[PDB]
């Protein structure tokens, strides 16, 4: 391997004061609790793309990047103090965020106190 996004030192971050927990979280749109990304720009919380078969997710995160051109989410349950799966949707692969810790703080969310799923 994963490469550097060319937008973990660029990005501009939305201040959103809304509190996010540390696990048990829900799509804003739907039911989902299982593939839910949140954008580090705005911090939505959205579900996954829906797999071929119509499982997975109800494509609510791809979506608002298509509204947004917001480029990089964070998969909720794979947080840990090593890292996380982090997309990026113009990038088209998981990539580094070298400042994931910062992104993160941004939305008050404390990678050490963050569970794995
Ligand atoms: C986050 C995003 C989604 O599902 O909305 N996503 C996540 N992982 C991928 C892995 C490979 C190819 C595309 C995606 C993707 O769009
Ligand atoms: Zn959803």
């Amino acid at each position: 391997v994963r490469q550097v996004s060319k937008h973990a030192f660029s990005l501009k971050q939305l201040d959103n004061p809304a509190r996010i927990p540390p696990c048990g979280w829900k799509c804003s749109k739907c039911d989902m609790r299982e593939n839910l990304w949140l954008n580090l720009t705005d911090g939505s919380i959205l579900c996954g793309r829906r797999y071929f078969d119509g499982s997975g997710g109800n494509n609510h995160a791809v979506e608002h990047y298509r509204e947004t051109g917001y480029p990089l989410a964070v998969k909720l349950g794979t947080i840990t103090p090593d890292g996380a799966d982090v997309y990026s949707y113009d990038e088209d692969d998981m990539v580094l965020d070298p400042s994931l810790a910062e992104h993160l703080s941004h939305f008050g969310i404390d990678m050490l106190k963050m569970q794995k799923t």
